[PDB]
């Protein structure tokens, strides 16, 4: 597969040996990000084979002037017995022939072809710009070369926990420390050619002044000196004074004619709207007009679409276009989880019009605070915006699954098929999980609960998806190829084992043999369920979302509801009263849920499985703080907080 696939390729069955020997022509003319590559590939005489690279306008391409498409970033690719061909419109297009011919190379090995391609969306990439744990150094360093293979040219660092990057050490420029990483994260981004564009989010308490003015093209000026020549300022998810949008025109503005307009080398100048996507615009209101008529041409806006979480919609990009008077910046909101933080989303990338490359300036992926987790997603958008016509949702996510992790791809894919939902959320946004066995669940447990006999086959494609569920589980935890990888989802991998495990037993219960052999897995759900709510309270406790939830939008509801019926079955058969309840509680009392020192019952009497000091009650149908009087037993949202 090449991926991004490019606009035009032609393919010939024959193929050709990398050349032992070869002659290297425009070697010193052209980008030396691409000669650099070339040369690893290679690891020369002026005998032997002919090897042409270099820009439109060099003396080493000029027989290839006509092939080369006159695109920003396009390139022209030839493979045959007796050339090859590297020839692109501008420096990032010699690089990107690169990265496709390096996609070619198979065994010392390349086929015959001719490739002529380009970017249909001008801006691709990624902006860190997610509430949570920003990223890691290393993990940014590793970023930064994914984005060079796949063609990615932007890069927006803004983490909105970053205290340098919002309110309110935006006005203090970054210690030593952070800055040097800060310079080696530029000049890493040099070489693969990707714009690092450093973000400020100012506008929580930012004064309509010349002191903050000043504060902020003073710290723009140390970025710059830091090596940084992309820009943007970002006012999202702010209030008060600081949504005033003649004041934020006036703002970029003035930045862009002082600084970006005056500086020798500046790129990217972006801005983020208050209003960003429509269902927080006020169609009424005068604040993306004003934005459209007084931002200078020259500044892009960001979009979100038509919801905080949304995928983009003809339709939904016109009704911005029109208002902007410029072709939307795409701030796309997958596969970020910060407002669903106990789910891995590690599904296909898809949902987005694929013919409205005309209507956007740029395409940024809004991704996890895994960074690693993350490539799945951030591969697939980096094909869909340089290719959108020709986007092949699954193939790319096999692709990028392959691409990050070789040695147990299948593996990945079986964790990440059942690790795509977002489950139930305020942002009203949902993707589709474990779609392959879906229907014979659907079959089973509508069959199961009226009393008819379930399909054999059915009964089967459940048990092989746990069986292999739990070997891609152990062997993506062993897993020494991308460490980094492992470490992010381990917690996860726990538990979606222990899910699969479940589900086992959960049918041996269902076979149900006899009486002794019933009980015997029954209890070994009971042990399964304790210990996926020991993950639960253990694993990822964030303030906001905290825990561990895996397979949740067709397996696990499909294990529990079996799990429910057959203990009923058997509760009816033999006159007993097991429990048929399917989330482990260690408190008692609608299920109560436990959220870090938190004890709710679910949106008279609870009982605390200890005596714990009290902190205080919220009901809501209004609190009392309980100065750690000692508790087990609370009498009448409903939440108790403790100390544990
Ligand atoms: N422009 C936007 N700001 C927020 C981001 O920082 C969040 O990560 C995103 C997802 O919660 O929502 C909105 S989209």
């Amino acid at each position: 597969s090449l991926q991004p696939p490019p606009q035009q390729l032609i393919v010939q069955n024959k193929t050709i040996d990398l050349p032992a020997v070869y002659q290297l022509n425009g070697g010193e003319e052209a980008n030396p990000h691409a000669v650099k590559v070339l040369k690893e590939l290679l690891s020369s005489s002026k005998k032997g084979m002919l090897i042409s690279i270099g820009e439109k306008g060099d003396k080493s391409v000029r027989k290839y002037s006509r092939q080369i498409p006159d695109h920003k970033e396009g390139y022209y690719l030839s493979v045959n017995e007796k050339e090859i061909v590297l020839a692109g419109n501008d420096e990032r297009g010699t690089y990107y022939a690169l990265q496709t011919f390096a996609q070619l190379l198979k065994d010392g090995k390349l086929p015959e072809v001719e490739i002529k391609d380009y970017p249909s969306v001008r801006y691709r990439g990624v902006v860190e710009g997610f509430y949570g744990t920003p990223w890691s150094h290393q993990a940014r360093l590793s970023q930064l070369k994914f984005y060079g293979k796949n063609k990615m040219n932007t890069y927006i660092y803004g983490p909105k926990d970053d205290p340098y990057h919002s309110a309110p050490n935006w006005r203090l420029p970054y210690p030593d420390k952070e800055a040097a990483q800060l310079q080696e994260l530029v000049a890493v981004a040099n070489e693969n050619e990707v714009d690092f564009v450093w973000a400020i989010h100012p506008g929580q308490d930012i004064k309509w002044n010349k002191e903050d003015r000043d504060l902020l093209l003073a710290k723009f000026e140390k970025m710059y000196q830091l090596g940084v020549r992309s820009f943007a300022v970002f006012f999202d998810d702010i209030s008060g004074e600081g949504t005033n949008p003649q004041k934020q025109a006036e703002l970029l503005n003035y930045i862009d004619e002082k600084f970006a307009q005056v500086k020798p080398d500046i790129n990217q100048l972006v801005m983020c709207p208050t209003e960003y996507n429509k269902s927080w615009s006020n169609p009424n209101g005068n604040y993306l007009t004003t934005l459209g008529d007084k931002l200078n041409p020259s500044i892009q806006i960001m979009w979100t679409g038509d919801r905080v979480i949304s995928d983009i919609t003809r339709d939904g990009i016109s009704w911005i276009n029109e208002r902007i008077k410029r072709p939307a910046y795409i701030w796309w909101n997958f596969p970020v989880s910060d407002y669903v933080r106990d789910h891995l989303l590690l599904g296909p990338v898809y949902g987005n019009d694929t013919t409205i490359a005309k209507e956007m300036s740029g395409f940024v992926t809004n991704p996890m605070e895994h960074a690693e987790s993350s490539k799945i997603a951030i591969y697939s958008v980096a094909s869909y915006a340089w290719n959108p016509a020709k986007y092949d949702t699954w193939q790319t996510w096999k692709d990028a699954i392959r691409t990050i992790l070789p040695s147990a791809a299948e593996e990945l894919e079986c964790f990440a098929m059942h690790n795509s939902d977002l489950g139930p959320n305020g942002h009203g946004y949902r993707r589709e999980e474990s779609m392959d066995i879906q229907p014979a669940a659907e079959r089973f447990l509508k069959a199961f609960k009226e009393g008819k006999n379930y399909d054999k086959a059915d009964f089967e494609t459940l048990q092989y998806t746990f069986e292999r569920m739990k070997e891609s589980a152990d062997i993506l935890l062993m897993n020494t190829e991308n460490k980094p990888l492992i470490v992010e989802i381990t917690p996860w991998v726990h538990q979606f084992k222990l899910t699969a495990e479940m589900g086992e037993e959960v049918l041996k219960m269902v076979e149900g043999r006899n009486e002794s052999y019933f009980l015997r897995k029954y209890n070994h759900v009971k042990a399964l369920q304790q210990q996926m709510f020991y993950i639960d309270q253990t694993s990822n406790q964030n303030p906001y979302q905290p825990g561990v939830k895996t397979a949740t939008r067709v397996i696990k509801p499909l294990i529990d509801r079996t799990f429910a019926t057959v203990v009923k079955f058997f509760n009816q058969k033999f006159n007993a009263h097991l429990d048929a309840t399917t989330d482990y509680m260690p408190h008692k009392m609608l299920p109560l849920q436990v959220k870090a020192n938190r004890v709710l019952i679910s949106p008279v009497e609870i009982e605390l499985d200890a005596i714990y000091p009290g902190e205080n009650i919220q009901i809501n149908f209004l609190s009392a703080g309980l100065q750690k009087a000692p508790v087990k037993f609370v009498r009448f949202q409903f939440v108790l907080t403790i100390e544990k």
